[PDB]
């Protein structure tokens, strides 16, 4: 039906003349995973192309579109899109190549394929884990400059659809939209580039329950010492030491999961402030013990330091929490 | 025998006319693995197709079906099924492609292949680990709409068989069955979709023995303090502190295995209630020590608080367990 | 030499007539790994096929066998064996495909290839780690029923050889042998199936030294308490608590390595019995302390409980060990 | 257009005569990851080739360059570059091969491709983590010696461009530049080799906060003992022991992450010196207890050892830190 | 130039007559990694072949060798070497297949390729980590017996070269050399086999510092108890218990890294002897406490046991170390 043997498909339509326009639209099937250690995400989508080539015209009386097997895609000419700044990708091939080709009697062509991509995304963790991130996926032609191929969104802002099943267990997904920009390479020229943009927001419940509550409970345990007879030395000393030693484990367990950045995160501040709060309660009792021994040496109830600590330590911690949650909201 | 050189197999049977019907049936060989962190499962199965094409007719006197090598599959026309919402898949190829082709003298065709698939499954962990999940595998044609191809289960509900060897170490598998539904894509049209459905139920014995028993034993250890002379301060203080510090480790060891969901699970409730039960026994003795020191200061047996705690703490824990196992059964 | 252009190799020898017999023999090169979490093993072997096809006859005066390059395998007809219930496999291809083809002047053919397979194996862990497992590898034709192809072991029981280098660090390997059985699929018919069977036995030394000895040592540490003055409360209390808290870690470290089965293993019994032995020694001293305080209240040496515990606890543990190693031998 | 059927492209241009010159230039897209355990890095780049072949001449009036599909690359002759000392690499192929071919009417050719490489890099950890590393990527022709192919940087030092987005979370990247050298293989001859060089510098903030601070805090905790009444034996003994036991965990947690080198690293020195500082404070109190018991035996305030330790231990640690940070800056 | 269309390259040179000799030589580029858990190593090398075939003769006046593209390798005949007892391998293919072909006017051929291999190696850990291992890589023809192909090292012992960059962070590499042996398969015949042999020696510094020193320090901590007043029960009891409990962690941390062998390693002996040394110091004080209580009961300084332990325990440990390092050197 299609006159495939007649023509040299190594050359584009309009070869030697003005640029060929090619339109694009997209449907996202899933957003698959995200990594902070590697700074990347994975996405699966359907991608579609539109153009006209009169070498693929055929006669009919119905003026309708026809579908063809799919093994003809490797005989005709086809555009050459690639994903910019991507780590890896593939096209699906079970039970056969997931490819579709439809042609109109005047030579208009529709071409579609299903693909999975993993792409680069630079992340900022200064407000972690109360953070927000923004991402994009880039599309461009490899071989042809804007003097030979013209690339655009087919229907404007309506060119992007999203599956209603899309979900991530740790993030809220929002603000899908599309943009365009021109790009330059020194050795080869100017190119059109298409963008798909979106925003992510992290859920905090896991981190409350797994980090912020136990640190608070250790701080509250250290306060119990102020309520115990100053004469019970082998009770008051280990009570403080054990809380110091636990707070160290919590600090280690948090930071072992993240990338080794060169700046402080919002969770680090909270944990290290709680550490100094616990550390100071040990020096307090050391002072009380020394001053009591001096009194014994002079001579040979509740001490004022205990009496004041019972008020001062909790008030200070409450002030710190008010400030912190005013800053990070 | 088969006139393969005579015809253009880029076009379907009945091209330009009414839709071709294609029937399907399936046998599941194994259900291979399941992930909560990734929310997916893996399955291996045999998949079969049935249709008629008169371009593949041949003469004989016996009216019987014949089997052909398998290298002819890439010369003739073949339907184009794909698995919807799937992460990855392949066809087996040792010692050769695991493919079968049988043809009748009137052009009826039987086509079979062996495949492994990994597929998406959304999971709810609010009753974990006493939870039940339901899953499905989706089948659809990539290129042809319901105006060109008609897809149906060959024998109705009898179209699905299951291997007697199928098993999972952590789940009971039940309720295999098949359904159909129509699907719409904005840019390309209407399609028939086939479903395979099943249900999973988790075994709880591992979690009893590995989580619920040790937390109970820590709670029962904290009660021993009420039976010890109030004068033995360096004994009664560490006995409580060490149980608090162990309960924290159990809490951490559980949640380090699961996805970071934004809601509380049924096991979290039990562990955090046990934590507060243990935490309170430390404040109890702090109160007894303070009140004894006040009595000493005034002046200068078993305390009522101990006497009452010996009854109140165990009764409250038993009430809590009755309620909990009434709710989660 | 071979008349390859003359014939249609899409059709088997004797197409349209009685079944073709095909003989098989095997040499195992290595048994590569085993997984309890995944319930599978990996094997590498050489696999050989024997049949006659008169379309491959050629003239000679010597009546001897000749070897051919190997690129002819994709032109002639070849049998279609696959491994049943397998997870994955491949054929080796460095520096070229590891394939061999030899032909006799009357058309007798010998065909060989090297392959690696990973296969399913259901395992029972009720006597773990003193357990024994049995495994098998299954071989069958994909497309041809017993009416068209007949599959058998070439030399009877002599058809299976094993490399003298085969070894596993954790198991003793024994009892290699071969069997045959007929198989039925509802939609497609009856098939011949060949089996390779073997047995595995686990070495226990690692588990003695890494699990059973330290649990025993914790139990023996708990007994030291009975030998210490009942007046040293802050010594006798932590001595018991610390052993409870260590035994919990041993229990956790064992079960974190295995699949989450729904039944008790032989190592679980030992560890949980040792746990209760240690748990009881804490209640013992609690009783002694309470009864001493009652005597003080009445009034205002070694206690009989200590005196009896010094005999009763070790005797009971020794009785338990005699029974256990009588049952699991 | 191009006379591809006319010529034998198994032979290079100028076959049997002087060497063909081939020029190269490069743009780096990303530096992807680095491993100390494996001693390697990963890089993604665009690579370009320039040469003339008169068998690819064609007539035109415009004297301009033309772009061709890309399926012609496997028909014509093309240079054979490989990456020396590399572990693995691939060329990107979605949605098609990422390859470009441009030709001028006189037969000048431009050839480009996108690739990812993982390459060997020998590392020195004697000043870890205050260390600096230098790396390079090597390029060479596989089959042709300098008598048949001549390989050079196209534009001198201007032949290397770098993407402005390039970043690593743990390193500062600096000093990109290019060099050339001749290489010899005994069996096959002399070859031209091109180099791409760069330098890396590690950020230290993570290691301060995660290793050096907690070790210092343990040392400062051990000093508190000198301020406590020498009569409180069950307080002063555990205070020292627990710090020894914590310092061991820090030492283990650091070295579990790195390769098992045969020499001491700069972080090892700090940690083991802090260990001996803590170890000595236990022997100190042992001495005080023994000497006090001797005084009791003779007979039957603050001891001079405590009085002097309160000054000597901190001064010594401060001297050690001054020296250390003078050496490692 | 080469008459490729004239001949049947499915047949070897001298087909039907005496065996063809094929010579080999090798250059090792890198030794990439080693695993004790899997018992294997990985190697990358260049491999070369030499033979004569008069079907590849061509006329010239210069009598020199010529290089050809590399796409002709799949048209001519080529030998069929494979690596015996190997787990996996591949040939490098970026930017093209890393293959070289050179031919002389009389039909002498040189063939080269670059490859990476992973190979089996049986290891003995009875003297671990002071152990020495020996390894080899095996080379053989798949399809042709010694009656049809003759395989030998081209230049004798000079056939093996090694890159000066080769290094491993944990081993000293020594004693590279080559051997030959004949091999028999029951079903198929006799074959020539080539060997590459080498030796490895482990560096011990990591294990000194990470295992042997801390165990010694725990033993020395247990001795401090003998220097403390026998009346300080809550000090002397935990001092011993905590060292027992730490030594258990060291024992576990070592053996969690290695394969689960059925025999004792040299490091196990040291650690378990140190364990009993620490265990005995607890029974010592238990005895002293009991005997003191008996003296109190009779009645109603330093004990001889302490006095003797202060000499006996260290002397015994020093004797043990002398013997151990005399045996394992
Ligand atoms: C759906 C559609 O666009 N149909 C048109 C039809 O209305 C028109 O009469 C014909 C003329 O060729 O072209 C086609
Ligand atoms: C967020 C975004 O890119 N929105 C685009 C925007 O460029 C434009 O303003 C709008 C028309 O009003 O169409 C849409
Ligand atoms: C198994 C089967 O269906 N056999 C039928 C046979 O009964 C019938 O006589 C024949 C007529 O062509 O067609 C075939
Ligand atoms: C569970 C399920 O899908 N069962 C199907 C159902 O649709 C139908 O009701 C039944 C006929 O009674 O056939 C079967
Ligand atoms: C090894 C073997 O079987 N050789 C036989 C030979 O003994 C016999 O004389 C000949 C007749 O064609 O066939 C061949
Ligand atoms: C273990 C096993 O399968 N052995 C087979 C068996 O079937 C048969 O009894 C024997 C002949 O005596 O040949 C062999
Ligand atoms: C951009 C460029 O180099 N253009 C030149 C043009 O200036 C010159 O007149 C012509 C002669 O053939 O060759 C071409
Ligand atoms: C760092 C480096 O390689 N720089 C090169 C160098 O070889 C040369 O000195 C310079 C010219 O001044 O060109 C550039
Ligand atoms: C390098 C070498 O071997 N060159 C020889 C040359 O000496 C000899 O004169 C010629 C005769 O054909 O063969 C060639
Ligand atoms: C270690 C080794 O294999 N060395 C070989 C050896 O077989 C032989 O003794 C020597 C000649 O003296 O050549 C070399
Ligand atoms: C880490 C040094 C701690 C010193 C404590 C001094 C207390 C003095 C009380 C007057
Ligand atoms: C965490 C603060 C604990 C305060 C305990 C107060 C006890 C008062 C007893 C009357
Ligand atoms: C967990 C509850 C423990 C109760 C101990 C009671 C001892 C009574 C001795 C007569
Ligand atoms: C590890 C041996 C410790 C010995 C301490 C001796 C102290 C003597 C004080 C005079
Ligand atoms: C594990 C049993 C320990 C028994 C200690 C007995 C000491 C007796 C001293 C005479
Ligand atoms: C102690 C944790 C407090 C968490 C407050 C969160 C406010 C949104
Ligand atoms: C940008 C630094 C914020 C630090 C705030 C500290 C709140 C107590
Ligand atoms: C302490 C755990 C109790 C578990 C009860 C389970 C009831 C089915
Ligand atoms: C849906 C919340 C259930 C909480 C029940 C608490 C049982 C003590
Ligand atoms: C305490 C462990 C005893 C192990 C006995 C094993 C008997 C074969
Ligand atoms: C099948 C259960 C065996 C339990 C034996 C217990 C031995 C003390
Ligand atoms: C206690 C850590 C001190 C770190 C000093 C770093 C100086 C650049
Ligand atoms: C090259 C060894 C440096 C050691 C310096 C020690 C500083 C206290
Ligand atoms: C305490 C460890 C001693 C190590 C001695 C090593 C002798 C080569
Ligand atoms: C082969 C056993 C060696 C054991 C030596 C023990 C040294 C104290
Ligand atoms: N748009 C792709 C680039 O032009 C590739 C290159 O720079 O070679
Ligand atoms: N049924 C497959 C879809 O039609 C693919 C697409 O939307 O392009
Ligand atoms: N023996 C292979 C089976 O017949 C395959 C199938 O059931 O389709
Ligand atoms: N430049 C590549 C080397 O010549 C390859 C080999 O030595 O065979
Ligand atoms: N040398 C390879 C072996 O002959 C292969 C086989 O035994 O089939
Ligand atoms: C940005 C610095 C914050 C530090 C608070 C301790
Ligand atoms: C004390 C916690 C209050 C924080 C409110 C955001
Ligand atoms: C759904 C909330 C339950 C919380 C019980 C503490
Ligand atoms: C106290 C446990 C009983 C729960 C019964 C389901
Ligand atoms: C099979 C049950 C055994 C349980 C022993 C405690
Ligand atoms: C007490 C251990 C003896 C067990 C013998 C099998
Ligand atoms: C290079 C040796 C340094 C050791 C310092 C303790
Ligand atoms: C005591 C820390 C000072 C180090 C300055 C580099
Ligand atoms: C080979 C046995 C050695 C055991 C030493 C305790
Ligand atoms: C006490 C350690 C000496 C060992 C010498 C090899
Ligand atoms: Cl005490
Ligand atoms: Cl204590």
């Amino acid at each position: 039906l299609l006159r495939i043997d007649d023509h040299d498909f190594s050359m584009r339509p309009g070869f030697g003349g003005p640029a060929i326009p090619v339109g694009v639209d997209v449907q996202v099937e899933s957003l698959d995973s995200i990594s902070e250690v590697d700074m990347d995400f994975t996405m699966t989508l359907y991608l579609r192309h539109y153009w006209k080539d009169e070498r693929l015209s055929f006669p009919s009386t119905n003026n309708l579109s026809m579908t063809f097997d799919g093994r003809l895609v490797k005989k005709i000419w086809v555009p050459d899109m690639f994903f910019v700044h991507s780590k890896r990708s593939f096209i699906h091939d079970t039970t056969t190549d997931n490819v579709m080709l439809r042609v109109q009697p005047d030579g208009k062509v529709l071409y579609s394929l299903r693909v999975t991509v993993t792409a680069m995304c630079n992340m900022d963790f200064s407000r972690f884990p109360l953070d927000t991130q923004t991402c994009s996926l880039e599309i461009e032609s490899y071989a042809y400059t804007e003097d030979d191929l013209m690339l655009y969104w087919k229907k404007g802002n309506d060119s992007l659809k999203t599956d209603e099943r899309i979900s991530l267990s740790q993030f809220l997904i929002q603000e899908f939209h599309t943009t365009t920009k021109l790009a330059f390479y020194s050795s080869t020229g100017w190119y059109n580039r298409l963008y798909i943009n979106f925003t992510l927001r992290r859920h905090i419940f896991f981190f409350l329950l797994q980090t912020y509550f136990p640190a608070t409970l250790m701080v509250m345990l250290s306060w119990v010492s102020f309520w115990i007879d100053r004469r019970a030395v082998p009770a008051r000393v280990p009570l403080g030491i054990t809380t110091v030693l636990t707070m160290s484990t919590i600090i280690t367990g948090v930071n072992a999961s993240m990338p080794r950045v060169s700046y402080i995160k919002a969770v680090d501040i909270y944990l290290w402030v709680s550490f100094v709060f616990v550390f100071l309660s040990v020096l307090e009792y050391a002072a009380v013990n020394y001053l009591t021994t001096v009194q014994e040496r002079k001579e040979q109830d509740t001490h004022a330091i205990d009496k004041y600590s019972r008020i001062i330590f909790p008030a200070a911690y409450i002030l710190f929490n008010l400030i912190y949650w005013s800053i990070f909201s």
